[PDB]
């Protein structure tokens, strides 16, 4: 029996990731709204907003094989920018979730209580980040697309010359 099914997964968000004009595929993330509601809200909202006001059309600007891939700087594209939906830096909501495995979605920051819009996805267990970065979700489809992203990085985090690794579209399923 053939045909598409309706949506099970509501609230899950996705990134369609591109290396220049080549599709790398889709990453789908589950957010832990019950555990970190404001952190989850910030990220989901930034997925739904238009280009220039959220993640749509932004890049993975720091890509470190064996460690993590980082994006969310949709204003400066270099790690110095980004803005949360609250208008500025927001507190670490809690550290209940831990960096236990590959595919963990966590907030980038520049110290205690400095959450904006930058995030990373881990390429392994990174226990040294526990209690320093707020974990708010995980990759549930397209972990292999995260490993593809890593092919375009380096020890230093610099992205391969000639490449922009872009979140070409993003949103909420539903």
């Amino acid at each position: 029996t053939q045909g598409p099914g309706s949506m099970a997964a509501s609230g899950n968000v996705y990134f369609d990731v591109y290396a220049n004009e080549e599709s790398l595929g889709r990453i789908v993330m589950k957010l832990e709204d019950d555990i970190v509601p404001k952190t989850a809200k910030n990220f989901r909202t930034l997925c739904e907003r238009p280009k220039g006001e959220g993640y749509k059309g932004s890049t993975f600007h720091r890509i470190i094989p064996g460690f993590m891939v980082q994006g969310g700087d949709y204003t400066a594209h270099n790690g110095t920018g980004g803005r949360s939906i609250y208008g500025e830096k927001f507190p670490d909501e809690n550290f209940e979730l831990k960096h236990t495995k590959e595919g963990i979605l966590s907030m980038a920051n520049c110290g205690a209580h400095t959450n904006g819009s930058q995030f990373f996805i881990t390429l392994g267990k990174t226990q040294w980040l526990d209690e320093k970065h707020v974990v708010f979700g995980e990759v549930v489809e397209g972990m292999d697309v995260v490993h593809k992203i890593a092919k375009y990085g380096s020890e230093s985090g610099q992205v391969k010359k000639g490449y922009r690794i872009e979140i070409r579209d993003c949103g909420v399923l539903g």
